[PDB]
Formats: structure tokens, C-alpha cells, sequence
């Protein structure tokens, strides 16, 4: 009960913090995995042991903020430290913070490999990833016309490190064709009842060879005239799950019900027949728009809000990126993509660059701008422990059932520590 987050200000160092805090700086460097022959950058957010039930604030934090994180009453938190509940704090100021209660989460992370074989790199995150999961999603089983699936490489292998992790393996089946997602593909699989008697017999030998409890279908890019005929083979998959199995689907974000794309993600149906949803909760910013913030905390609360409306609160499992983009300015059409990044090379560009981190409270972002050496100005967001520590608090206050993540090989080691911290991670294996 003695981590809390810190801002990096001017000055700071591995050695400064620790002696500030009375830690080590060995501590500070392999809670961040820093380099730890790095500077730091100002506006950096780490993980810091403070003592126990011992509290400095930071910039915004409010008491019903730090009750939220901390998961303790805000009338004890303000009555502990003679306190009002809305009493203004400033930076520094030093709390007392008792023992909370952490409520269950239910964890997921997605794999998506590049190359085969997988990349050693991509294996190792997977194995240090692993013991924070409930599931692990391996992206993915392709589905065919002829009612077979398409199995990724070393499916054995990764399905194994989740089950000798109690981790639960998701089989995830996809409607990509050539790399695409097919409305075609499902139309066939959706409408042709002898194929789809063969699809489920299939999927139901591929979960029991692999042990893939839960059976994951990510079907995007549906027609919106094949939206019952998804809820019906949604149907007839779940009366055919045997016991000890789940099923479960990814829908795209949504804040109403009739917001043609969108049709075929029926929330209402699917709620009634699946044992959870991955909500895409990410992607406002996006590699092919402009820079902006990846997942901004308003827009998601409206889908988990709009979420709830149409299905149990225990069911939705909110989506969370784990990159960040750099875009290249200005924004043009035809520009080039923006480049993918981890937390840690996020941070890595602004110490490249001499730039401090900045953070907008009301996306609840990171974020900063550079110029590069030929003279371009770049603009990053991405995701830090401080925006994370906000989301994990969304989830708290809107009871949802947990957090899915995309995607492992992104390094970003103070979510997985937060995540332990701030929850008791399910594990049903």
C-alpha cells in the first residue's frame, strides 16, 4: 500500500527521487523499466514507493480522485485528514491514505504477430504479460468459405504459456479475407446453414485441442442485412458451448442505437446471448486521421454509459490501446501514416528531442510536439500511468467487468504493475 504515481519536474533524477522519497534508485528504475543510464523527462509519469498509507499530491488531484484510486471511502480519506470533501489541495501537500478494498477485474491481452515464426521479443512480452491475464487473445483464426479455420503459427506453443499461467486462451475467429475484412465471407457463413453446422464443429474441436475455454468471434465489416443472422449463429454457437466453455464478441463503440455500418454490432442482442463483449473503446485518434488522443475518457464514459443501457454492466470489457502515435505535421490527406508507439519510446522521442511531457485534462492524454533533425514538426499522443490510473477509475465507477488490451510487444511496464495495485486480477484457471 505505498506506490503512488509522480510527475517528473526539473531537475529530477533516478538518484534525486529516491532520496526525496526515501527509496532506491534501483526501485525507480525497475518499476519504470527505465534505462537507468537515461535522463528523465519532465512531464514523465513514474511509479514511486512513498511509504505506506502515505500520499503526496500531484497536479489535479482531488480527494474524490485519490478515494477512487486508492479504493477507499472519500468521507474516511477527508475524516483521517481533517479534511472537507471538496478542500482544495496543491502539490506536495502530504496525505494520509488507509487501506482500501480492491474490487475483482477480469483482464484481457491480444497478440498479434507480424512475422513468422513469432519474434522472439513478442514471446518473451507475451510469457511477462501472462501472469496479469485472465485471458490471452491470440489474433487470429481466419475463417473459411468452406466452413474451416485458417490457425495462425505456433498456436500450441502460446496457448500453452496461457494455461501454464491459469491464463484462459481465447480461440478468436475473424472474418478476414486477403488481409481484409469480408462482409462476403460472413454472408456465407452467416446464411448457408450446412457450412455453418460444419463452422461450429470445427470451432468446437480447435477450443478443446487447444484448450481455449472462451470462443471469441471478431466479426467486423458485416452487412447490416446479416445483422440477425449474426445474433441466430451467436444463438446457435452458445446453445452448443459446452460446460466450462464461454463465448464472447468484439463490437465497435457506440453511443446510441441508431448511430449502416454499425448495424450488424446488435448491443441489445448480443448481450442477452454472450458471456462478455471487448468494446473498441480506442481509436478517436487514429494512424490515418489527425493527431489527437487515442481513447479521450469523455467519449468512452458515453460508450460504457450507452453500453450499460443496452446490456449487464458485468458483461462489458472496455478496450484500452497501449500504443500512441506520432504524426508528422500538418495534417494532409495523403499524408503518410503516423508512426505506432510504446509508452516507453513515446517518452524516448521527448528525450530525443529536448521536450517535456505535457498532459490534457480533459482527454486525460500525454502528449507532446518536436521538430526532428531535418527540421519536421512531429506530434505525439499516447498513454501513460497517469491516463491509465484514470481509466482504471472510469471502470470503478461505471462497475464494468474489466479491460481488454491492444496489444502485447508495446512496452508500458506501470500499467501491468497499476493494474495489480489498483485490482485483484480473476484467475480461472
Amino acid at each position: 500500500f505505498a506506490i503512488q504515481i509522480v510527475t517528473v519536474r526539473s531537475g529530477d533524477s533516478v538518484y534525486s527521487l529516491a532520496s526525496k522519497y526515501g527509496s532506491t534508485p534501483d526501485e525507480i528504475v525497475k518499476d519504470n523499466g527505465l534505462n537507468p543510464a537515461e535522463t528523465l523527462v519532465v512531464g514523465q509519469a513514474l511509479i514511486v514507493n512513498t511509504k505506506g498509507n502515505n500520499y503526496y499530491v500531484q497536479p489535479g488531484d482531488s480527494l474524490y480522485r485519490i478515494s477512487q484510486t486508492y479504493n477507499v471511502p472519500l468521507a474516511s480519506l477527508a475524516k483521517v485528514n481533517n479534511l472537507s470533501l471538496k478542500s482544495i489541495l496543491h502539490v506536495g501537500q502530504q496525505l494520509y491514505v488507509p487501506k482500501g478494498t480492491k474490487r475483482s477485474v477480469e483482464s484481457i491481452a491480444y497478440l498479434q504477430p507480424s512475422t513468422i515464426p513469432i519474434k522472439e521479443s513478442l514471446v518473451n512480452a507475451t510469457r511477462a504479460i501472462n501472469p496479469f491475464l485472465t485471458y490471452l487473445a491470440y489474433f487470429s483464426f481466419e475463417a473459411k468459405r468452406d466452413g474451416t479455420l485458417k490457425e495462425p503459427t505456433e498456436t500450441a506453443k502460446i496457448a500453452n504459456i496461457a494455461t501454464q499461467g491459469q491464463t484462459i486462451p481465447m480461440l478468436v475467429i475473424t472474418n478476414i479475407e486477403n488481409g481484409n475484412f469480408s462482409a462476403d465471407l460472413t454472408s456465407v457463413i452467416l446464411r448457408d446453414a450446412t457450412i455453418q453446422n460444419k463452422f461450429i464443429t470445427n470451432i468446437l474441436q480447435t477450443a478443446e485441442k487447444y484448450g481455449m475455454r472462451d470462443i471469441h468471434f471478431d466479426f467486423e465489416s458485416v452487412a447490416p442485412e446479416d445483422r440477425e443472422a449474426y445474433n441466430r449463429f451467436l444463438r446457435n454457437v452458445k446453445i452448443r458451448l459446452p460446460s466450462g466453455y464461454t463465448l464472447s464478441t468484439t463490437l465497435v463503440p457506440k453511443t446510441s442505437s441508431n448511430q449502416k455500418f454499425f448495424e450488424a454490432h446488435d448491443y441489445k442482442a448480443q448481450g442477452q446471448i454472450v458471456d462478455f463483449v471487448v468494446i473498441m473503446t480506442y481509436d478517436w485518434g487514429w494512424q490515418g486521421g489527425p493527431p489527437m488522443a487515442i481513447s479521450p475518457i469523455g467519449p468512452v464514459k458515453e460508450v460504457l454509459q450507452y453500453a450499460k443501457s443496452q446490456m449487464p454492466p458485468q458483461k462489458i470489457m472496455m478496450g484500452q490501446n497501449l500504443y500512441g502515435f506520432d504524426w508528422k505535421l500538418p495534417f494532409k490527406q495523403g499524408n503518410p501514416p503516423a508512426k505506432a508507439v510504446s509508452s516507453v519510446a513515446a517518452v524516448a522521442l521527448a528525450r530525443k528531442y529536448n521536450v517535456p511531457i505535457r498532459y490534457d485534462f480533459t482527454a486525460q492524454a500525454p502528449h507532446f510536439n518536436y521538430f526532428d533533425e531535418n527540421g519536421v514538426q512531429h506530434e505525439v499522443w499516447f498513454e501513460d500511468a497517469r491516463s491509465i490510473q484514470s481509466k482504471f477509475n472510469l471502470m470503478k465507477e461505471q462497475g464494468i467487468g474489466g479491460i481488454s488490451y491492444w496489444k502485447i510487444g508495446l512496452p508500458f511496464p506501470q500499467n501491468w504493475r497499476l493494474l495489480v495495485e489498483n485490482f485483484t486480477i480473476t484467475k480461472k484457471g
